[PDB]
């Protein structure tokens, strides 16, 4: 498996990622509705080749070793099989990506055990079996209908000094889906992951903020040409708020107050920063929904989703560019 | 170092339960426990184990007044006293749990924002200390996920050290006696002593080793077990069992923990748990589900081994 700037062929240089995010949060009464085709049709206008089918598991705290998935109202198998399905259907590479949350609604970054075992709390073994559980039922999925990529966790920031058992964890993976495999980092967290060369491919989250993307361009072409691996964003995004670019991961940030400049204004300056440099693959944006607002509707929708709104002329520029369509 | 025969007194500490005539007789009828030291404890308030500011001596928890009554109180009743602040989270979380990333990032609180906070809340109480005389204070309680922060915790001693003059100890989970690494900026060793019936021999070995591995004085700055069918095999579970009584699983517990802890040189005793500022009627004893020993048979294994003048010669 171990390899540098191109994964190795039998798991596929690397491709260029032009891709949006798809039916996050994973609700199969969503997926399963006639109005999900329609929105999966609409997210092709965007001249993407890739999307994410993006969709939770659960646990019920930080602190507890039990992940649950496929059972209402998470998605069901028969629901996923058919997103990826539909995808490749209009063209679209995919990378899976089965996403962790806490029912309490704690940020997964924060899902954390105490480095000893002690008899009195769960203990990282066993949070780290059920995580495996978790991830090779879909890492199977993920074989069977023959996506490109799997993504084995998102900004799971307090486990990533668990070196051991994400690198064991990935053995596991590689014995039953033979495609690219990456792992998302959190922002900031670029030279933070101490098994990169575990995966095929490194990816992070890029809601950095507006005036600062200059700043990251060169913070993380050093960490990429430190781990000689190709990179890209798994996750790139900005809800169209007030001043939602000053914090672009802040989906919590100014509900209801609407601005599509603010949206339109972080997407140009990431394409203006991040483009066509030969050690970087390019984006996955966030994100798509299942159940897609009214194209009447979007200048008053205060989503991630850029449908209806002046920040998807800007990627769809960029994405149909020579210089990006070439790559 | 003297050797320890306390009580805690006054948990979660709730002001109106502190200033209630209740407290009073609550404190003196603690004393017929034959103790000679009592930990004072009560909470402090952070919203969730990952936010960085902490609430204090703001309603419900005790006014600064409050604690200057029951350090007073004890001291008035010949009892020498452990100043106890302890950070509790608001959304249940347990204590242990509270961390932040290794790394600062621009996008979460950090440790050098929650340390600050923390230290704000244990100066208030270290200046308190000082004030009124009290002989001991114990700067944290199973703060587990903060403990690898060793640079901000002797940051936080040396600070401590400039406005109380006395005892130092920090306050380690169960199971945790080898896993600090600063032992040595604190006079004395203490952990809580929640170990389950059947393994107090196994870790009165273990516990040694430790102690005299680092060569300073221990003792237990909580120990206790509530009185519930079962609970002494995970003395720690406050909610194990509730309304489930058993006296006698209470009582076993106590008479293993002595059996095995008592006079050694290098063990300076316990600090029990706990005493609430209003106390139940005598008569509700045995229908009491909590770790309170007040009218139950554990209460006279305490007295009993506390009187004892293998322990009374300590
Ligand atoms: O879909 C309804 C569901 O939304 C829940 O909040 C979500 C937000 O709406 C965003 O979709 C948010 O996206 C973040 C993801 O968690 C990424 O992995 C992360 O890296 O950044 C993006 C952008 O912020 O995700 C949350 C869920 O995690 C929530 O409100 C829930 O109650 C509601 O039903
Ligand atoms: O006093 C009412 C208050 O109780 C809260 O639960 C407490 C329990 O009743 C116990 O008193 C428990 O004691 C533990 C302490 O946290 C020690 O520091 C720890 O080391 O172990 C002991 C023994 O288990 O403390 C909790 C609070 O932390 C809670 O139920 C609250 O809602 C209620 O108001």
């Amino acid at each position: 498996h171990s390899s540098g700037l191109v994964p190795r062929g039998s798991h596929m240089s690397m491709d260029y990622i032009k891709g949006m995010t798809w039916g996050w949060i994973g609700n199969s009464e969503d997926w399963r509705s006639n109005e999900a085709e329609r929105s999966m049709e609409e997210m092709t206008n965007l001249a993407i080749n890739w999307t994410a089918i993006a969709f939770q598991g659960l646990q019920e705290t930080a602190h507890s070793p039990d992940i649950t998935f496929a059972e209402p109202p998470m998605v069901t198998d028969e629901n996923v099989r058919w997103a990826i399905a539909k995808a490749k259907s209009l063209g679209l590479s995919v990378i899976l990506k089965p996403i962790v949350n806490v029912r309490d609604g704690t940020w997964r970054a924060h899902i954390n055990f105490f480095d000893k075992d002690v008899p009195c709390e769960p203990t990282w073994s066993q949070w780290f079996k059920s995580y495996e559980s978790f991830m090779l039922h879909y890492a199977k999925l993920a074989e069977d209908t023959g996506c490109e990529m799997l993504c084995i966790g998102c900004a799971m920031v307090q486990t990533e000094r668990r070196e051991k058992e994400w690198r064991d964890l990935i053995q596991k993976v590689r014995q039953v889906y033979s495609g690219i495999i990456t792992y998302n980092c959190d922002k900031y967290q670029e030279d933070e992951v101490t098994w990169w060369d575990a995966v095929d491919v490194m990816s992070s989250s890029g809601y950095y903020p507006i005036g600062s993307w200059e700043h990251h361009e060169s913070r993380i072409k050093k960490i990429v040409e430190s781990w000689q691996k190709p990179f890209f964003f798994m996750e790139a995004g900005c809800p169209s708020r007030l001043e939602s670019g000053s914090v672009p991961y802040d989906w919590n940030k100014n509900r209801g107050q609407i601005d599509m400049d603010e949206q339109r204004v972080f997407y140009e300056e990431m394409f203006k920063f991040f483009h066509g440099q030969k050690w970087f693959y390019g984006f996955m944006l966030w994100d798509w929904p299942a159940k897609l607002y009214r194209l009447e509707d979007a200048s008053e929708n205060d989503d991630y989703c850029v449908y209806g709104k002046p920040a998807a002329e800007v990627i769809k520029s960029f994405f149909t560019s020579n210089k990006i369509a070439k790559r």
